[PDB]
């Protein structure tokens, strides 16, 4: 096939898409599977005067692999609202709707070069890129496989299990990991022992990213 | 009719349940409509040391209308663990899961007394409440109206989204409404813009609290 592709997203923003995206990239590339990441969505952002941005942190990374990629190459709508995109850009530019079709022919093009390609979204799930369409939606058009992370907090169980239950309604293959941060014990103690429960009676998992490097990687890089 | 009931739940813990509860059941009240406050399942309190708890602040409130109301009467699995009930019950008082039978039964008398009778869950409508039922589960057995509040911030579009996904699959009549705080006027520039478009485009619109007294109590009251 030509390379897999995984949408990263999230139960919503902050909660560690671009932090568990460039771990696995990283870990992808050392074990030999050549991995892009792709930010194609961003809002909240001011590229004149800010060089820290989700994609601006995958070109860091990426430009390992290629010199020659510059931030236009894997960003491609980009807004200064810190909002969803869809009001972004109707606020900011109102004449050009995100155009998702155009979107899929970009990240398919990678597909040519790369083992993985990687592409987070912005927010979660339901965060609306056009009238007609959330990112999920776009996920769906791109026949990605999906990863969606999770914050490490109290109120964890009820973001999974809302994410859950919207992907087991749709036609994909999806993961749900914890990106549990470093000095939270909290966790083990309290939301925990329901992920040991959920798990033992569900098919799919809910995996901890930070123990599943190996995991996500075969996940991605599964079948067709 | 018996009095009817109205469960309020919430995209989590936070959002403003207690808060928003207390203020629709004073309006109710002052309008003539007779309404008590029942928090039955309550996690992260010590009432040998505590009164602020949600079935405190509640009791307070009703005792307005009955003074022999207690603790006991309005609440009736209370943990010390903040967690998901299902966690607290296993890990605190193992032999006694929580009986949703007994509850609905404990529940459904207030409405011999009361025109209204509001539920507040804990958490959002996914927190497990036994191995086999979730707090929307636990709503659906009492034949309930649903209240969902939102918080205000970035982020609430998916949230509100998700929930009305659940909310939708299910059978019973459902209002989202945001709690926006005092001194917020950051989300009417960044999502009030995508929830008037959503109202346009949806049969079941999602409001802010604050703005719909009124309208959340003809909700609540309509039909059988
Ligand atoms: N202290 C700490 N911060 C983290 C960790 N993971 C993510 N973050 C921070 O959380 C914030 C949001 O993370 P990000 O990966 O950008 O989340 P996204 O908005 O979902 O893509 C950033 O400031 C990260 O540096 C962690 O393990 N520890
Ligand atoms: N400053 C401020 N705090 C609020 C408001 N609404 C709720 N809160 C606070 O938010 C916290 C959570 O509210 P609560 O109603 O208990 O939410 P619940 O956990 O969903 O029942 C409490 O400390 C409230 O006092 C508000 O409008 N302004
Ligand atoms: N204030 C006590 C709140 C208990 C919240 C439980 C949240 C469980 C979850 O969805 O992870
Ligand atoms: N860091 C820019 C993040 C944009 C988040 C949009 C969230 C929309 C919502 O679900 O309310
Ligand atoms: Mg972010
Ligand atoms: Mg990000
Ligand atoms: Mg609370
Ligand atoms: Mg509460």
């Amino acid at each position: 096939f030509q390379g897999h592709m995984l949408f990263i997203s999230a139960t919503n923003t902050n909660a560690g898409k671009t932090t568990c995206a460039r771990l696995l990239a990283q870990y992808c590339n050392a074990c030999g599977v050549k991995t892009i990441l792709l930010k194609p969505i961003e809002t909240g952002v001011n590229d004149a005067i800010n060089h820290s941005s989700d994609a601006h942190l995958f070109l860091q990374d990426n430009r390992l692999l290629d010199r020659s990629l510059t931030l236009k190459d894997i960003s491609f709508y980009r807004y200064h609202k810190v909002s969803a995109p869809l009001i972004a850009q109707q606020e900011e530019d109102p004449n050009a709707p995100i155009d998702t079709d155009n979107l899929t022919q970009r990240l398919h093009n990678f597909t040519k070069t790369y083992d993985l390609v990687i592409v987070e979204g912005a927010g979660g799930l339901c965060v609306p890129i056009t009238l007609e369409e959330n990112m999920l939606d776009f996920a769906l058009k791109l026949k990605a496989k999906m990863l969606l992370i999770s914050h490490d907090n109290l109120g964890l169980i009820n973001d999974c299990l809302l994410n859950d239950f919207l992907l087991k309604s749709h036609q994909l293959d999806y993961k749900i990991a914890i990106n549990l941060k470093g000095n939270n014990t909290a966790f083990h103690s309290i939301s925990l022992p329901y992920i040991e429960l959920f798990n033992t009676r569900s098919n799919n998992p809910i995996v901890i990213f930070q123990q599943s490097l190996k995991v996500l990687m075969s996940f991605a890089l599964k079948g067709s």
